[PDB]
């Protein structure tokens, strides 16, 4: 029995030590001859050179230094086997290295202060504005690049304390209660937060300033 | 050409979606007979049951839910190939799942306040005390569980500002300058910090109180 395709998943920023053994190659021609192994491709003999290597006799695939997914996320290499007589015995083998993500980037708001406005009359559920934070980490297979938005505080606290809400994943801010009155309170300052790992990681902070406009 | 053996490395807390394909099994007897695949072992048919599964006809190995390395770090399963009989055609295959670490734990000092003492006479380079923070994440293959120690502040700043240092990875605090005098300053309060990812991750804070003896 065997795998049809077996890619090797390697976390970025590994401790090693280096050089670090990955998986071991084997030509089933072993008994008939002595085999010598080598590799080619971007990562081996094309740039970036010498990130990966092979032990010529044992067939161990080696990683020579820690990887950075944000720099290169995938490698496609080829492994070769030649007899002691010098003849390429079999087709070269496809080697796929998948670099898996670590949470090595903090989220960042696109601005320190976002600004929006809304009419004093509006219905609860009305969009005011949208805020945005970015995270360079993977948000598809991991949560490391997935951001959770929240409102930390509101100022002032009148009439109600919880006048707005923020959509947890889109960053759209909405009005959730009535009684907006420009004459009483013309401006609210919301301290907003974006936290990666969908709310369990690092947090960064910005501000949203909401102007209340007079409906005649 | 092939791998002698090929373990599968799966990051914990994956998004999937689930069930999630890992790698695909294949018997060489595919060509001469119809094959049905299955798996056994802790993770499959022993507890924890049904974390992994196999598509009986295609041979795809499936992960049914996200993994937690801190709960189980490694699985050893066996893959089987049987004829319509139910009879093994070849030896079962060893399946190794390695669960790779995510930084899902913050570091924590063992105490909020550590206490130590040192004689007023001592030479620079003298050990005072050792402080400790733990991190449940992997500190062997990743930095996620590796802690970096630092001194944030000293009080008072007398005779001067930098009287102690902390060893970045052991948490041992040492005297780095002379002029300790109990009669002048009997006690120092150091704000200390432990940061995971060897200094690039989350930080937590505690206090070290050092008594000067006569
Ligand atoms: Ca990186
Ligand atoms: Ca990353
Ligand atoms: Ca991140
Ligand atoms: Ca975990
Ligand atoms: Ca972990
Ligand atoms: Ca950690």
């Amino acid at each position: 029995m065997d795998w049809v395709v077996a890619p090797i998943s390697v976390p970025e920023n590994g401790k090693g030590p280096f050089p670090q053994r990955l998986n071991q190659l084997k030509s089933n021609k072993d008994r008939d001859t002595k085999i010598f192994y080598s590799i080619t491709g971007p990562g081996a003999d094309s740039p970036p050179e010498g990130v990966f290597a092979v032990e010529k006799e044992t067939g161990w695939l080696l990683l020579n230094k820690p990887l950075d997914r944000e720099e290169i996320a995938k490698y496609e290499l080829f492994g070769h086997a030649v007899s002691e007589n010098g003849a390429s015995v079999e087709d070269p083998m496809n080697i796929s290295i998948i670099v898996t993500d670590q949470n090595d980037h903090k989220p960042k708001f696109t601005q320190d202060t976002f600004r929006g406005s809304v009419l004093e009359g509006v219905l609860p559920g009305t969009s005011v504005m949208q805020v945005t934070a970015t995270d360079e980490d993977d948000a598809i297979y991991t949560y490391n690049g997935v951001v959770a938005y929240s409102i930390h505080s509101q100022e002032p606290k009148d009439p109600h304390d919880l006048m707005f809400t923020i959509h947890r994943s889109t960053g759209t801010i909405s009005v959730i209660s009535s009684g907006l009155d420009r004459e009483k309170v013309p401006e609210y300052t919301l301290t907003i937060q974006a936290t990666d790992m969908d709310g369990d990681g690092s947090t960064t902070t910005a501000v949203a300033v909401v102007e209340i406009l007079d409906a005649n």
